[PDB]
């Protein structure tokens, strides 16, 4: 029942990270290339520190298909925590080669401080369900089995602290069954277990690296049941947990595993969502052990964001938590969409969340924009709806 970390003293800061085209001071590359919106976030934290916050930067539109590139800022500093909006480095390019889509980041950082980070790609002319305007006026193909028209997963990994990248290898034929059209890694991050293994999640199935650190052997867990946008996390019993968008608006659907398999997907009736990514963190062991999960706390909008905590062995219940408008960013839109956290150095959490300034209602010009915020655990727990 107990937790110390009610007595510390509450803290909380937030301000956007990501500023689309239409902010004051937009982020743009070096290039001088722009983009309209940046959406679906995905932060680690390195060995060294370091955080590193990756996402999509939406070239013409908000739209999931088009030119899309994968971009990303760092802390200046390995020690910086990203406190302030000058303890982060310009924006910067993962990978935006060709006009299609570069997305779904999904990271992990391994022991000897290798970021790998899985990305999902499709081409310039396809999109999820066909028949969409790009900018130019040309109609989508709908994505489809064949290699040209079929979701690709993409592994790129940086050797020096996120510094720079490379050219990302097209992992589909290892790592993607036969005869998938559509797919997604994540997005959000992989895990890596105290066991040693690496767990990153993936539509229908989980990917698995084992082996040498930053020198890994991949493989794919088969899963009944999955979503295609999963987060993983090891609950603190050791057991692997599976907590997935659903398909329809609702509840988050959960599962319990090891390397050996898992049961069934299940809704959790204490987590609804709106049919949109979420986020989980594994926040310590020892007692009060914590798992962290966030999401839009919400069966029918995305603007419900709620940070929550779990003491339980299997994180069977999340508590209330805290809604993330009780420390509202002004001037970044009305935050709320995927999200994505970390632990950070000075024992805080670090959390992304899309925000979306709604200018064209559910238009493919709404601006969106990412918001980085930062806060302790007594700043859950002191919520005044606990
Ligand atoms: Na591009």
């Amino acid at each position: 029942i107990n937790d110390p970390a009610k007595s510390a003293a509450p803290y909380h800061d937030e301000f956007p990270l990501f500023r689309s085209a239409n902010m004051a001071s937009p982020d743009k590359l070096s290039t001088g290339i722009g983009f309209h919106s940046f959406r679906i976030p995905a932060v680690v934290r390195t060995t060294t520190g370091r955080i590193l916050a990756f996402a999509e930067g939406r070239r013409h539109t908000n739209q999931d298909f088009g030119d899309i590139n994968l971009v990303y800022k760092r802390t200046k500093t390995t020690a910086n925590n990203g406190a302030s909006p000058s303890d982060w480095e310009p924006l910067r390019e993962v990978v935006g080669s060709g006009a299609g889509t570069w997305g779904n980041p999904t990271p992990v950082v391994d022991d000897d401080n290798t970021i790998y980070l899985f990305l999902s790609w499709n081409g310039a002319t396809y999109s999820q369900n066909g028949k969409d305007v790009l900018p130019d006026g040309t109609v989508t193909k709908k994505i489809d089995s064949t290699w040209e028209g079929r979701r690709h997963l993409y592994l790129t990994e940086s050797r020096d602290d996120g510094n720079t990248w490379s050219k990302p290898v097209d992992l589909t034929k290892e790592l993607t069954p036969d005869g998938w059209a559509w797919d997604a890694v994540g997005p959000g991050n992989g895990i890596r277990l105290t066991t040693g293994e690496l767990v990153i999640p993936a539509m229908g199935r989980n990917i698995i690296g084992r082996g040498a650190p930053g020198n890994r052997t991949w493989s794919v867990q088969r899963l009944s049941g999955a979503g295609a946008e999963g987060t993983i996390v090891q609950t603190p019993d050791g057991k692997l947990y599976r907590n997935d968008r659903p398909s329809q608006k609702g509840y988050r659907m959960v599962a319990r595993g090891t390397l050996e398999g898992f049961g069934a997907f299940a809704p959790d009736a204490g987590l609804p969502d709106p049919a949109c990514q979420g986020s989980v963190l594994r926040y310590n062991s020892d007692a009060p052990a914590r798992t962290i999960f966030l999401n839009s706390a919400s069966g029918t909008s995305r603007r419900a964001m709620r940070v929550r905590i779990s003491y339980d062995a299997d994180a069977k219940k999340f508590n209330y938590g805290r809604k993330l408008e009780d420390a509202k960013v002004s001037g970044a839109g009305h935050e709320g969409g995927h999200s994505s956290m970390t632990k950070t150095g000075d024992y805080k959490i670090g959390a992304l969340v899309e925000s979306d300034f709604f200018n064209d209602g559910t238009g493919k010009n709404s601006y969106r924009a990412i918001i980085w915020r930062r806060f302790n655990l007594s700043w859950i727990l002191n919520g005044p709806n606990n």
